[PDB]
């Protein structure tokens, strides 16, 4: 019993971690097999970054210029390249402590657990959502670029994010493993606005059944609704529309708890119209929308 | 910038999980030089479970009885010994992986990161705090005992908590790792009652101060207020009482953002009589108790 933002272990993702340094610049790399992989602006000057022309910047760098600390020992760079927005950096070592891994690029709505590191040392882990807007709200500071989200399955390491940037908003900015942006974000120091922040209904309803799951049954009301008259009332919230495939995908929850996807959607339209009343649902005073279907079950079944 | 619930990096501790089995009986082992520690109702059957007499169980159990697994590979049990309520299984290997090490027992309001395990293996990572009342609200199902919390202080991790039992609530009872309860539990299959649950109000102080850092300032009010006319209305919303010493913590966060502590105990005492609005504070629509004053000021300054 219990239900907690939680975030995959770290161990296989802390082994990754290495300082990358450019001239004065300095922050995170990851380093797997052979390769350690930055994001692109440590090659960045303050002054550069308001207007960069990186395949300009990187014709002044050579191999030597780019220092990589794993611990408190140096690896030697026998190569690199800029693939989209990240550098990739040749290392003449193999990282001892490659973990099994794939590159993804995951949907807006999906979850993962970020290591967030300074000087290539991680400081702490804590779990995220990518937003429908391509932003995710993360918790980092001047840097910690270079940190990475992943998911883990079972001993397979999963990256799907590298952090590049803070909006003026205060919301983050990244790319995938290849260093393509999620979102329409560039790595550039011009104001960049994000859009609308959504709800991931999916999310919510899935967060619901480990509610119910959890013994928190309060908001269970009689009513049952349809995916387009759910809709109407979601669009008004500034929640993302459900589909069948959200439908299909919170299958399993469903099917453990006896309630029907469409009549928790009932009870999530009662909450939205009528309010929570003061009240709690699994200790929070809002709808949690940073939990997958998947991240529900793995939770409530104990997968390791 | 952002504010998130953040674990220590789990990495350390992952290297000290293993699998203790007793008969029937599968939990969580620490493994920590040549010493294995786990909770001792792993010698119970269920029906022990309702009334045990440990030291008589004990009698029945030899070293060789204490199937300890490391990974895929078995360890050698050469002694044991029962400590209030864990026990020590004392191995022929010391665990090449015993990161630098503490004991410590913390106080109520203190937060800590777990490492939630099944079969001697991490699932997840979450941050807590040691409720006022000697619970722990985490995410725990069947297996999970034996799972531990900590906090680490740049290389030295400083174990705090070992779960050991669900309440009929669904709230969470341990030990610190010499084996005592925290709060008035007992490791007995007997219906056992948490007391309030009080909110931890130094904590709650110090992420109103992160909020304030991160830009959330729309509850700052224009009034003060003294720690006497600030616990009568603390008293009334089941809020801890602060003292001069919670004052003198929140010293750090007052100085960085020239807000005085009172001014904030003020602001606070506002948004317990008016309520939220349907607003939120870094994300949240209830007051937050589980970062502490340090925690705030790690995360604001980047500890790594
Ligand atoms: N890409 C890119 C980029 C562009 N202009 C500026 C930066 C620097 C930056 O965003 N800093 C930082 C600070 C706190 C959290 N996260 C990132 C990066
Ligand atoms: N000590 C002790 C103890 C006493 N009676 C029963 C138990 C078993 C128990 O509490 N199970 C469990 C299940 C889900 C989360 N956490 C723990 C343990």
């Amino acid at each position: 019993s219990g239900f907690r933002k939680m975030a995959f272990p770290s161990g296989k993702v802390e082994g990754c971690m290495v300082q990358v340094t450019c001239g004065t610049t300095t922050l995170n790399g990851l380093w797997l097999d052979d390769v350690v992989y930055c994001p692109r602006h440590v090659i960045c000057t303050s002054e550069d970054m308001l207007n960069p022309n990186y395949e300009d910047l990187l014709i002044r760098k050579s191999n030597h210029n780019f220092l990589v600390q794993a611990g408190n020992v140096q690896l030697r760079v026998i190569g690199h390249s800029m693939q989209n927005c990240v550098l990739k950096l040749k290392v003449d070592t193999a990282n001892p402590k490659t973990p099994k891994y794939k590159f993804v690029r995951i949907q807006p709505g999906q979850t993962f657990s970020v290591l967030a590191c300074y000087n290539g040392s991680p400081s702490g882990v804590y779990q995220c959502a990518m937003r429908p807007n391509f932003t995710i709200k993360g918790s980092f500071l001047n840097g910690s670029c270079g940190s990475v989200g992943f998911n883990i399955d079972y001993d397979c390491v999963s990256f799907c994010y590298m952090h590049h940037m803070e909006l003026p908003t205060g919301v983050h900015a990244g790319t995938d493993l290849e260093g393509n942006f999620y979102g329409p974000f560039v790595d550039r120091q011009t104001a960049q606005a994000a859009g609308t922040d959504t709800t991931i209904t999916v999310n919510v309803l899935a967060w619901l059944y480990a509610a119910v799951i959890n013994g928190d049954r309060w908001f269970l009301n009689r009513f049952t609704t349809t995916l387009n008259d759910f809709n109407l009332v979601a669009m008004k919230y500034n929640y993302e529309p459900l589909t069948q495939d959200h439908v299909d995908i919170l299958g399993p929850l469903s099917a453990q708890t006896g309630i029907a996807v469409l009549d928790m959607c009932a009870s999530l339209k009662e909450l939205l119209q009528n309010g929570m009343n003061g009240r709690t649902i699994l200790g929070s005073a809002l709808l949690e929308d940073e939990f997958t279907p998947f991240d529900v079950v793995r939770q409530c079944s104990g997968v390791t």
